[PDB]
């Protein structure tokens, strides 16, 4: 479907870093469907990410660079090699922001 579009910036705190596990790359497809963007695939409770991302979420760009068909590692290193903050635009599902969507 055409999918709801966030930008958002989180902040390094102890222990959690930003917060977020990252998965996908084109090196790096999902077993079942293949599918290679750059995905979170957690939100640490109590992490900087609480409340900005959701899981399942698209990676599209991480401080201002392309994350369209890059390999794992590049992403995650654009991730640990920013500062104290990091802008991260993503793609969500429509109704993504709640745990229950149902069409009619």
């Amino acid at each position: 479907m055409i999918w709801e579009q966030h930008t958002v910036t989180l902040h390094r705190a102890p222990g959690f870093g930003f917060g977020i596990a990252i998965s996908g790359g084109r090196d790096n497809p999902h077993f079942q469907s293949g599918e290679t963007s750059i995905v979170i695939s957690d939100v640490l409770k109590g992490g900087p990410a609480e409340g900005q991302l959701q899981e399942n979420d698209r990676v599209a760009m991480v401080n201002g660079v392309s994350m369209d068909n890059v390999e794992h590692a590049f992403a995650v290193q654009q991730l640990r090699k920013s500062g104290k903050n990091a802008k991260i635009t993503i793609r969500r599902k429509k109704g993504g922001g709640y745990s229950l969507t149902g069409y009619v």
